């Protein structure tokens, strides 16, 4: 079994527990609950830059998201079918990750910026990213962002619907294709499974999962 | 048929690894610089730019925005990116690392004065003793002249090339890592990796105040 090492949170770690999960693959986690975990694992040398995520995987210590990401993508035939197809998914992707990374870290934002910094992350959402999704998904009228057929971008984009749907609601309603898209995705056997009460998917952060993250992570 | 087009303003910014990548595989390429928010604009609707934003790369027929997106491309195109998919990973976990350390140091120029000092200070930090340890650290572990697969690939580039920014930072943070400036020579010495590092090519300067201003004002910020 891959085996994640990560605290007990959505963080860094959640693109990589839906992509495992979405390709059929058991998964152990190894929680970190203090900084003396922390430690252990870097005493021990598990962590190249000191960091977590890492992801033990076929005798790898991978640490860094994507380096991981990349490599469960290519492995479980999620990466698309040829270097073209994998420069379209890696587009589509590293956008998910850029809007993804302002909602990551929005519990981290200065109390004095985090309202401009929310209705920043909304005017992108409906502006920027949905209409860029929805035009691909219009361009080819197919059930998949690429190559029609399962990918990683179908996976990563339809994780991010549902964090915009717990910020708002209402922000993917000029967006049928995209709501499409979240209900074909969410139905597939292995999704489904991941969505169900009591999966290893992580819930938002609140105040007390955050402190422990400041007391982890030294910040 | 056609040479790759890089869309940007003319600085190194978020272009320039893939600047150091295209000229380290002995790849022609073709600039076009952005001068203004109007220029700008009108990559947008034009219909050019995914996310409205650049970097851009126009390669093989396809419009690649996102730094990454073009770089792997680039790097997989031209047998730059590992033998497999386990040597891929290795690239993918150093290359991130340098990514993270580029980031801080690109940002810089942007940070509020009273932040400067100690995000500088921090910065070097992390330099001596969380990133230069750690690839010092993979080339003894080898020996090799390469970081990986004993053959040249992008993580040997997007290395060097943060090697040199670091040395503008400052010359000394080098200076306890020997392996790391073996690899510095060595790959500066790369006939094509020479040629881009000669007066006359598209590699950039550091970005002084006048670039940021144009980049405050062409990006609006
Ligand atoms: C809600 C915020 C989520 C919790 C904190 C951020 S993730 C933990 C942090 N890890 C990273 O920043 C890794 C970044 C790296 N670019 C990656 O993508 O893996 C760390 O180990 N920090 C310890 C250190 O840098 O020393
Ligand atoms: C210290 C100053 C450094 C200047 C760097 C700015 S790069 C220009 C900026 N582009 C991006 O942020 C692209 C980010 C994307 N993650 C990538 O890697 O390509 C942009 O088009 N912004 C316009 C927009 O987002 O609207």
């Amino acid at each position: 079994k891959p085996k994640l090492h990560y605290f007990n949170a959505r963080g860094r770690m959640e693109s990589t527990r839906w992509l495992l999960a979405a390709a059929g693959v058991e998964f152990e986690e190894k929680f970190i609950k203090s900084a003396e975990d922390l430690d252990k694992l870097r005493n021990d040398g598990y962590l190249m830059f000191q960091q977590v995520p890492m992801v033990e995987i076929d005798g790898m210590k991978l640490v860094q998201t994507r380096a991981a990401l990349n490599y469960i993508a290519s492995k479980y035939n999620l990466y698309g079918k040829d270097i073209k197809e994998r420069a379209l998914i890696d587009m589509y992707i590293e956008g998910i990750a850029d809007l993804g990374e302002m909602i990551l870290l929005l519990p981290v934002c200065p109390p004095e910026e985090k309202d401009a910094k929310l209705a920043l992350i909304k005017e992108k959402i409906k502006n920027r990213y949905f209409p860029a999704f929805e035009k691909v998904l219009k361009s080819h009228g197919q059930d998949y962002l690429v190559g029609n057929k399962l990918s990683r971008a179908d996976i990563h984009l339809v994780e991010l619907l549902y964090y915009v749907e717990e910020l708002d609601s209402s922000l993917i309603s000029s967006f049928p294709l995209l709501k499409a898209l979240k209900t074909r995705i969410s139905n597939l056997p292995t999704v489904k499974k991941f969505l169900q009460p009591g999966s290893p998917r992580k819930p938002p952060m609140d105040e007390k999962s955050l402190e422990e993250a400041r007391k982890i992570f030294r910040f």
